[PDB]
Order: C-alpha cells, then sequence, then structure tokens
C-alpha cells in the first residue's frame, strides 16, 4: 500500500498541476465606457492570451499564460478600484466540473483521462490521491470545455460497471474547491454481510481510529436494505485514516470494503444521491 517517495512526488505534482491549471478570470464592475486596451494596461505585469470586455455588462474575460498568474492578477485586482469603479476579480465560473467516483483505486491517471477524454475537451483532469502513501481515492475530476461534453460523459458513466465497481457521478462546483476540500470527509461501506441491520457494530468497528460525525446504513422509499452505508467525519484526514485500517476488515461473514465517497455533500445529501443513483 506504500508506493515509492518518487512515485507518490510524481502523482500529487500531477493532481496539484492539473487542479491549478485554471487561467480564466471574470472581471466585473468596470467603467461603462472601458476597453480591450485599457484592461490589458492594467493587467500589464500580466501576458494576456485573451481579453474580451463585455461592454455592456461591464465584464471582461481574460485568459492568462497560467494558473498562477490568473491567481496573482485575483490577488492583485479584486476589490481594487479602475477610474473609482471597484472591480471584482474571480475565476471564471464553469458548468462543465464532473467528480467521478467509486474508480478501483487501482485505475491510473492515464486510464483516467483515457475514460473522460472521449467526450470531449478537457480543461483539467485529475485523480486525488492520499498525500501520506499517494494511492488513489478512487475519485477525479473532469472539467470540460463545454457544457454538453460533461452531460454526456454524466450520462455514460453514471452506473457505468468498471471492473468490481458501478461508478458514481456528480455535477461539481469548481468555485468551492481547494486544494484541502478535494479530500472527501464521507466514506462509503459496501460489501457488508447480505440482510446486514443493525447500525451499532459497523459503526464501532469504523470508530477505532476516530469517530464518526455520521453513520448510517442505506435503505429506499420500500424500506428494503440497499446493501451500502455512508459515513462523515469531521476533518478529511480523520476519513483517510479510518478507510486506510477498515478496509478489509472482517466482520460478520464478509471482508467490509470502505471507499470514498465524492468530496462536498454532507453524510446525509450523500446517502441519498447515492440511493437515487440506484433508482429504476
Amino acid at each position: 500500500h506504500m508506493l515509492d517517495p518518487e512515485e507518490i512526488r510524481k502523482r500529487l505534482e500531477h493532481t496539484e498541476r492539473q487542479f491549478r491549471n485554471r487561467r480564466k478570470i471574470l472581471i466585473r464592475g468596470l467603467p461603462g465606457d472601458v476597453t480591450n486596451q485599457e484592461v490589458h494596461d492594467l493587467l500589464s505585469d500580466y501576458e494576456l492570451k485573451y481579453c474580451f470586455v463585455d461592454k455592456y455588462k461591464g465584464t471582461a474575460f481574460v485568459t492568462l499564460l497560467n494558473g498562477e498568474q490568473a491567481e496573482a492578477a485575483i490577488n492583485a485586482f479584486h476589490q481594487s478600484r479602475l477610474r473609482e469603479r471597484e472591480l471584482s476579480v474571480q475565476l471564471q465560473p464553469t458548468d462543465a466540473l464532473l467528480c467521478v467516483a467509486n474508480l478501483p483505486p487501482s485505475l491510473t491517471q492515464q486510464q483516467f483521462e483515457e475514460l473522460v477524454r472521449p467526450f470531449g475537451s478537457l480543461e483539467r483532469c485529475f485523480l486525488v490521491y492520499s498525500e501520506r502513501t499517494g494511492q488513489s481515492k478512487g475519485y477525479g475530476f473532469a472539467e470540460y470545455m463545454k457544457k454538453d461534453s460533461a452531460a454526456r460523459a454524466k450520462s455514460d458513466l453514471l452506473g457505468k460497471p468498471l471492473g468490481p465497481r458501478t461508478l458514481y457521478v456528480h455535477w461539481t462546483d469548481a468555485g468551492q474547491l481547494t486544494p484541502a476540500l478535494l479530500h472527501s470527509r464521507c466514506l462509503c461501506v459496501d460489501r457488508l454481510p447480505p440482510g446486514f441491520n443493525d447500525v451499532d457494530a459497523l459503526c464501532r468497528a469504523l470508530s477505532a481510529v476516530h469517530s464518526p460525525t455520521f453513520c448510517q446504513l442505506a435503505c429506499g422509499q420500500d424500506g428494503q436494505l440497499k446493501g451500502f452505508a455512508v459515513l462523515e467525519y469531521e476533518t478529511a484526514e480523520m476519513a483517510e485514516e479510518a478507510q486506510q485500517q477498515a478496509d478489509g476488515l472482517s466482520l460478520g461473514g464478509s471482508h467490509l470494503r470502505v471507499s470514498f465517497c465524492a468530496p462536498g455533500p454532507p453524510g446525509r445529501s450523500m446517502l441519498a444521491a447515492l440511493i437515487a443513483a440506484q433508482a429504476t
């Protein structure tokens, strides 16, 4: 389970590079008489690929050379003033970001790109790895250039069988991800003994390292056990440590499989979505 420090470096750096590759910004609040040249001059410390003003909306769409310059430009000009107009500067919102979860953890970065690239060109594509081991947490992000590429990718991949796994896909708001929020606080426990209903013993078996903030068993509209459990921990680190030693833990008649859920939604919201994922 421990990869060599060279492989870990290569993996963590590729994900970091991919995540930070957000070159497009949106400037709002510009004067109604602003020009493209004026925005070019305001951003004279940066090399701009694109600069397009939306004169009637006081908006400018800017593409910088890389993610670093885009972040620098935001910190420098957000809440600054141009000819007394206060500006708002942020990364341009995208409606084309998916989280693909419940991937086999041995599925590589190259294989993940090969899984999501057929649907259209990508702005960002990365698996999220454990910083300690360099092992895949079984989920990744695919940000497409076009919303329609993302719509087709989700329709195909949601419920797709991939080895001993069924894939889960959800739309993610890019604006709310940070290097820390890439790491999920929710776990999915499945491969439970068939007909497992007493919640208390499972939650205590997953309390070996840290105590969960949420630990519920899944069941649908009918009231019949769907065969899985969704757990939440206070921190991302707590979730990682807990799943590392609880994976393959013998409980009843079967070795429990514990996996990371797509990050972001709380324990309750992930439980309902995963049940709705299995709805016929």
